[PDB]
Order: C-alpha cells, then sequence, then structure tokens
DNA sequence: CATCATTGAGCAAATGAGCAACACTATTCGCATAAGGTGGGAGTAGTGAGTCTTAAGTTGCAA
C-alpha cells in the first residue's frame, strides 16, 4: 500500500517525518555533547 | 685560339614568425553574515484497440 510513490520528495518526507522538532534547550544539551 | 652564353652553386640581406622569461594586473574563487523564519504543488480529467502479464477467483478431483 506503499503506492509506488515515484516522487522522491514524498518518501523523503516519510523519512524526515520520523524525527520531531527539538526545543532550543535540547540544542544546549546536544552542543554540550559536541 | 679566344670568349661567352649557359648551366650550376651558393651567399648576404632582409624579414616573418617565434621563444622564453620575467613582470605585472584582471579576474575569479572561496569564505561570512547572529532576535526569529522548523512538511509542495501543480498534478488532467474528450481515445480506442490490442496484447501481454499478473492476480485472483473458482472449481474439478484425488488421497
Amino acid at each position: 500500500e506503499i503506492g509506488r510513490t515515484t516522487d522522491p520528495v514524498r518518501m523523503y518526507m516519510r523519512e524526515m517525518g520520523t524525527v520531531e522538532l527539538l526545543t532550543r534547550e535540547g540544542e544546549i544539551d546536544i552542543a554540550k555533547r559536541i
């Protein structure tokens, strides 16, 4: 039922939609790790 | 016997096309910008005929 979605944009949205938006303090958390 | 035309032969003078080597500058290339800006959009709508290929539905049929 993955409808042969030959647009690469569509599936690219399907992968980038996995990760949700991080707040700005989580950037302090991650750049802390950096 | 003399001499010259007449056939080779090569050269200086001149010149046209370069060459390398430095030296200088035009152009190009590559990097930066701090409050904040966290899911596209046009996508045609009035073909039809055929032929190959799956895909699924049905259906004898035998252990």
